[PDB]
């Protein structure tokens, strides 16, 4: 079919601007030069905006609809890579050109302007450009237009059909089994010593182990690189290049671990997408939640396991000997999984983890609603934190500051780390049908068997299933909180209660 | 309204340049080798982005449009034109899909290079280097040529010059040089060079490389320093101008000049008009004239023996059992030290031209179709014999040992030997203004000299020809006496 072959071609060609794009971006947070910002953003801005074009193409459009009448002649990704385009066409096509242009270097600068408030822990640098992000944002959502809560149009952006209606009535659930259980953790002497976490741990020996658990659980580096960056990401600049990053801190070795962990989890899944798909509109992440899912399920669900430490805890002794000297495996994993209200989500305990979302996820539902000004924001952060985990921020960096999401413009997002957190607790269980020795093979540092479940079960297929698809065909059963909730549940009463 | 949609587009040229700067750096600092298919493909279509701007027919009509109207057009519109024009007409020569295929092809070239270099093995790298030759003669027949076919890819980079013009100038070269190496290579005053080849550690060398950049005037704000296999320096945009470096722990020597030169493409860089900044301008006037501010850092500052009194100190304490009671005389002896070798990028002053020269020949050899990729090695080994007297051993010293024809740059080397000739003279006459130069150097005082070269070169970016800067730079055309005598005196003091 020639209709086909110029339509993919174009996409092929999307894919190479976004190529160039996604360089652009790791290129800024991994040592562009300030003088450059200016230009870098202007570049960004163009190579975005040509992305755009070639979605609101008349062009495309034709070719959208040639195809949508021969759909039947058609396979399986083309419909779906077709149905995919279609979307993409009418829902940029409501976005004046000259505007999306602008945003995104708004995007580009927001950023680099917010890696320095941060660093330097200061709200009112960033604040002015927070204040446009918002702006360009709540004008976005009339051009898309919604049905029933305008913050379900910027919802929409990553979990198609996740709305405020149905997360309010999620988040509750959570709220209602977590506080509680996190407020039994608080009351109780059973506080495990932690006292060797905070000791120093050379940070050229937390790049050695960052590299080591990368390659340990999967993490191919032909395909790949680990570099360092003030807020850890992962990003796809093509199949084969799948990069990761992670931050270092001398007073707490977890923060890389974990980071690492994490990131390496979208980069497995990255680096596992069907490579038919590559170069085409399918071969991307399900969804954040869907994606999330993947980070979460190896920072937690093995990251987490006590018997993911049984054959590494032997490396970090000897990292760090004077730190971890004479502590016990056992003392060790209750170190790590000590659950107590903090100020910084990406460096949370499991159990007070998803408060920090519910919180994110409220102010940015009243940010929408017209119902706070960038000016209240950090009252109201530092708020909602006091609700939901009783402490309260003192400074810009553990606070508003905390994440680079608003920045790179992304409303809307967080709370498909909830959603991935629910995810990855019903993969779990379901996994353990096929890999009851689950346990065992963390102990063997054996996690090819773990990795090839979630690529059949979810990275081959990209986007050719949805999320909801993806998760009733692997486990059954749609997605249901209740898994997380007794994850959560059963394992900090036992290290507590 | 035409003039401003006219430097629009030059703008747009201008991002689209950054993402293939940054793409081509990326690939040379880390890029995983298996995305290397793609990233060739990604730099292709944006080449061909910016080919497809330069060759659009409102582009055309916006440059016609503009003549008509010259007169009223200010100094660097009506350059900026000229400018546009050349290249409307001679990429206008060449196919579309083709010089996309081509850009692709230089890219997975270099990468393939490499890792050829790095295996010594030539018949690797050779697939690609039958590719990129057939390519060019095939360009050289687009664009046309009067006299030698060479002569269409040597007018690339710079324009004016030809193989009836350089035959002549190298001629005048190998009778200078040549001799005055006999003379070097026959003397008992050879310099002790043991403390040369000694242990340095490379952490330290990283130290004084960046050091040396600072002090030399490179901007960190608009700048950083990287390692690669081959050291280049790079312009992403006017406000982040790159420079890598390569450190050898057996001679400090190789990271340090390396650095040094290319921070002269880099300061160079730094101080073009910013006026010109995203546009057509705001680039080097040609590659002899980037290469004579490189080599003006490197040889002229780099090895002007007083270069080294203000930090020997510093060498001494970062590998402090190398040169541990070494005379500071005895250090520059070393350093300038002088005996044919295998690698121009670390070959001595005296030589340098000599490596230039083969490449010249065996390229102009190529293009009129008198030697087979698969006897360029050959004809490579014998040249190194025929002007120095040494055979390599290993491709890796020979043929594959620079990279410029993995990225498809024929007809650049011999801008290498310009450079150094606008250089020596440059110098000579800088000497006129600044005669305290070795005064300066002494005590580590550059801006009187980064000043003077800012003002004669840099500042002007594309505004002038090179014939036009060196001219307006020291009051007559290019002159390879400079060059000669430079060499001639210098080494004659060291050895007879
Ligand atoms: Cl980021
Ligand atoms: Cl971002
Ligand atoms: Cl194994
Ligand atoms: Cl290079
Ligand atoms: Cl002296
Ligand atoms: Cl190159
Ligand atoms: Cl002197
Ligand atoms: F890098
Ligand atoms: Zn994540
Ligand atoms: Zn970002
Ligand atoms: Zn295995
Ligand atoms: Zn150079
Ligand atoms: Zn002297
Ligand atoms: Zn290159
Ligand atoms: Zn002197």
């Amino acid at each position: 079919h020639t209709y086909e072959k110029e339509f993919f071609d174009l996409l092929k060609r999307i894919s190479h601007y976004s190529e160039a794009v996604a360089l652009m971006h790791w290129d800024s947070r991994t040592g562009a030069p300030k003088n450059g910002s200016e230009d870098r953003a202007e570049s960004i801005g163009q190579l975005s905006t040509d992305i755009f074009n070639i979605q609101t193409s008349d062009r495309m459009k034709e070719l959208i609809d040639v195809l949508y009448e021969r759909f039947d002649d058609l396979s399986e990704d083309t419909k779906k890579a077709v149905e995919l385009a279609k979307k993409e066409y009418e829902e940029n096509k409501k976005i004046p050109e000259a505007e999306y242009k602008e945003y995104v270097i708004l995007c580009s600068k927001a950023e680099t302007a917010w890696e320095e408030a941060k660093g330097k822990s200061d709200f009112s640098l960033f604040s002015p450009y927070l204040e446009q992000l918002i702006e360009f944002n709540k004008r976005f959502i009339t051009y898309w237009g919604y049905q029933e809560h305008p913050y379900d149009a910027l919802l929409d952006l990553f979990e198609p059909g996740v709305t405020v209606k149905v997360l309010d009535q999620l988040f509750a659930e959570l709220k209602e089994a977590i506080i509680p259980l996190v407020k039994q953790v608080t009351a109780s002497g059973n506080k495990p010593d932690t006292s060797f976490i905070t000791k120093a741990f050379p940070k050229e020996k937390q790049k050695e182990l960052s590299l080591y658990f990368l390659q340990e659980l999967g993490y191919d580096f032909d395909g790949g690189r680990l570099d360092e960056t003030v807020h850890p990401f992962a990003t796809t600049l093509n199949r084969g290049d799948v990069r990761v990053t992670t931050r270092y801190d001398e007073k707490d070795f977890r923060t890389a671990i974990f980071g690492t962990i994490h990131e390496c989890g979208h980069a497995i899944y990255e680096q596992n997408i069907d490579e038919a798909l590559s170069g085409t509109n399918l071969s991307d992440g399900a969804s954040m939640g869907i994606h999330e899912s993947q980070s979460l399920f190896y920072e937690n669900f093995i990251g987490r396991n006590k018997h993911f430490w049984t054959p590494y805890y032997k490396k970090i002794q000897e990292a760090s000997p004077v730190q971890f000297k004479d502590i016990s495996l056992d003392d060790f994993v209750r170190a790590i999984n000590e659950s107590k209200p903090s100020f910084i989500r990406v460096e949370a305990d499991e159990l007070t983890y998803p408060l920090h979302i519910i919180i994110r996820y409220e102010i940015e539902k009243a940010i929408f609603s017209n119902e706070v000004s960038v000016e209240d924001l950090p009252s109201l952060w530092n708020q909602k934190y006091q609700d939901y985990l009783g402490i309260t921020p003192q400074t810009d960096a553990e606070g508003i500051l905390q994440d680079v999401h608003w920045a790179g413009g992304d409303f809307g997002y967080f709370p498909s780390y909830a959603l991935g957190y629910m995810y990855a607790a019903q993969l779990k269980q379901k996994m353990l049908e096929d890999l009851p020795e689950f346990d065992a093979l963390l102990e063997r540092g054996e996690f090819h068997p773990i990795k090839q479940w979630l690529t059949e079960k979810v990275h081959i297929h990209g986007k050719r299933k949805k999320p909801l698809d993806i998760i009733k065909d692997a486990t059954g059963e749609e997605l249901n909180v209740r898994y997380l909730i007794d994850y959560l549940s059963n394992k900090y009463s036992n290290l507590y209660l």
